[PDB]
């Protein structure tokens, strides 16, 4: 197994996947690494299993259809993985914890959002459809763009949103387009 966490790329107290060489800190994995379970399979392995059991699940889909899906176990897992893929980028640090807004010439967003809040929301099964999760994720970056205006810091939002959007298209097998 790897000797660094797959998400944050640091050593420490790591849990090792039994079906692939990845390792995780307890609260870096999403959901948090389970108490017992020997063997244990990580979320990357669990996602690959879904695909393997239903090869047709990788044919293209319309975003509009994906968003209206109910958060049954498999969609819950896909949203967990997509959230994890965002945390995998080191630039997610800017969006993890609760922000605050005091900048000359800007007003804070009406509805603040951050990755740890989305994490909690998923953990507490507060989303009923994929749309719920995707709207909150997109809101994070949209709030950032709006608040930072012409400061070049706005680009961190563009960057992290691109990681989100690419992973969304991949994980939910959105139909490729020009
Ligand atoms: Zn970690
Ligand atoms: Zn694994
Ligand atoms: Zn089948």
């Amino acid at each position: 197994n790897s000797n660094i966490c797959e998400v944050c790329n640091k050593w420490g107290r790591l849990f090792c996947c039994d079906t692939c060489p990845r390792s995780f800190h307890e609260h870096c994995h999403i959901p948090s690494v389970e108490a017992n379970k020997n063997p244990w399979s990580c979320i990357f392995c669990r996602i690959k299993t879904i695909q393997e059991r239903c090869p047709e699940s990788q044919s293209g889909h319309q975003e509009s259809e994906v968003l209206m899906r109910q958060m049954l176990p498999e969609e819950q897992l896909k949203c967990e993985f997509l959230l994890l893929k965002v945390y995998c980028d080191s630039k997610s640090c800017f969006f993890a914890s609760e922000p605050y807004y005091n900048r000359e010439g800007s007003q804070g967003p009406q509805k603040p959002m951050w990755l740890n809040k989305v994490k909690t929301s998923l953990n507490e099964q507060m989303y009923t459809r994929v749309e719920g999760f995707v709207q909150d994720m997109r809101l994070i970056f949209h709030n950032h763009k709006e608040f930072y205006r012409e400061d070049k810091f706005t680009r961190l939002g563009i960057q992290v949103q691109d990681i989100f959007e690419k992973n969304f298209r991949n994980i939910f097998a959105i139909q490729e387009t020009s």
